């Protein structure tokens, strides 16, 4: 018989492999580490109010938890528990598997995973609903910032559609994206020599598109993106520039995806099965009719 036991986050012990359920408080989307496998960091919490940071490694990008935003609920199978610098941490073990669900009350319960075969019972539904109830009061809803509401200098997660790509200087790469709304100040424009995508469409959209410069480790990822796909760019940084390189006063909003993975800086492609994409498509349609 198949009997999966889930251990509360406050009853975890080092030197053991377990199964856990939790709400995502923080996460770094999958990224190619300096090693062999892709890496993803996920900090989860449950009713015990105890936090657990998990370091997940895999040779396949999709084998890692398919998390799209904080608040998502995950189920982890074959998670090893160990101590690192007196601090308990979770790490991938052989056969590691995960299921991810939306974390909002009343939301559809559709398990997301790359696994071809996986257990899913009424006990899982109960577990998910139980975490949604808990989170509804111990966490904040999900809230999607449009470009028209970005502030002069802040970090934020942007849901958008990719319209163009362009090499710059190897250390950085350009992504031209849009979400159907206009920034409060015109986007800066990186000098391009190269740009792949619908040039006429881009030109017709004018300031509806913005220029995003990604650096270092983010470059190869940006280079592989398919024009026209939908993306979530985590911890994108806006910076209002009031002085150009020639010492002239002006106003332009820059968008930078800085090197490193701190605070989840990264990019995840959103499938058309994502609810946030359905909403985005309608905004794009509306903006397109007027442009």
């Amino acid at each position: 018989a198949t009997n999966y036991i889930y251990t509360p986050l406050n009853q975890l012990k080092g030197g053991t492999i377990v199964n856990v359920y939790g709400v995502v408080k923080f996460f770094k989307p999958p990224y190619l580490s300096k090693g062999t496998d892709y890496c993803s960091v996920v900090t989860i919490v449950d009713q015990t109010n105890v936090k657990l940071t998990c370091l997940l490694f895999s040779g396949n990008y999709e084998a890692l938890p398919i998390i799209y935003k904080n608040g998502d609920i995950v189920r982890f199978h074959r998670l090893k528990i160990q101590v690192y610098k007196k601090e308990t941490q979770g790490i991938t073990s052989s056969g590691f598997a995960s299921l991810t669900f939306e974390g909002t009350l009343g939301a559809p319960i559709i398990p997301r995973t790359s696994s071809k075969y996986f257990n899913f019972t009424t006990e899982d539904h109960k577990m998910v609903e139980a975490l949604r109830v808990w989170a509804s009061t111990h966490m904040s809803p999900s809230t999607l910032l449009k470009l028209c509401d970005v502030q002069p200098m802040q970090y934020f997660d942007l849901t958008c559609q990719l319209l163009g790509k362009a090499e710059v200087d190897g250390a950085s790469f350009l992504l031209k994206v849009w979400d159907g709304t206009r920034t409060p100040f015109p986007s800066w424009r990186v000098l391009i020599q190269v740009l792949e995508g619908d040039l006429s469409h881009i030109h017709r959209l004018q300031n509806l598109t913005i220029d995003i410069l990604v650096y270092d480790n983010h470059v190869h990822v940006a280079r592989s993106l398919k024009v026209g796909s939908f993306l979530r760019i985590y911890s994108l940084h806006t910076k209002l520039q009031s002085m150009n390189s020639e010492n002239q006063t002006m106003l332009s909003l820059e968008f930078h995806l800085h090197g490193g993975t701190s605070y989840g800086r990264g990019i995840r492609v959103l499938p058309e099965s994502n609810s946030d994409v359905d909403q985005l498509k309608k905004d794009l349609e509306s903006a397109n009719l007027t442009a």
